DNA sequence: TATGAATTTCGCGACACAAGGCCTGGATGTATATATCTGACACGTGCCTGGAGACTAGGGAGTAATCCCCTTGGCGGTTAAAACGCGGGGGACA
């Protein structure tokens, strides 16, 4: 259902977690995202909120911004959406 | 395109690490022991007045006869008090 990384990210507010803290976002993808400018997880979330929490927008943008497959982009969107439901 | 490859991300074991629960001992105040002195504790003496002994009085006190009386003892009934059940709501309790 959910990755343990996803559950850990969901359980608490993100605060200042790096983009690598996102579920399905490891060293390589998180590093690529930081190179693209979204150096922080909350920057990526602001992008996600600007996309009006859209799954397709966020996942396709993530895929074209770091190279994540459907799995990693889907996990990242799910993590962001569930965190938004929990705290936002 | 179906297959492999790549890639990656989540799940897994060894390692070292630190924090908490008994074991132990020593510093800690308390009870034990002991030398010093000093005026009270006790001892002992002279005495005289209270204690001890004899004689008397008589009135207090023990004891028997009597009354009555009142205190013990029993019955009926009529209760009004006492006994028992209940609901509570307010007081004692934490």
């Amino acid at each position: 259902t959910t990755s343990q990384k996803h559950r850990d990210f969901v359980a608490e507010p993100m605060g200042e977690k790096p983009v690598g803290s996102l579920a399905g976002i490891g060293e390589v993808l998180g590093k690529k995202l930081e190179e693209r400018g979204f150096d922080k997880a909350y920057v990526v979330l602001g992008q996600f909120l600007v996309l009006k929490k859209d799954e397709d927008l966020f996942r396709e943008w993530l895929k074209d911004t770091c190279g994540a497959n459907a799995k990693q982009s889907r996990d990242c969107f799910g993590c962001l959406r569930e965190w938004c439901d929990a705290f936002l």
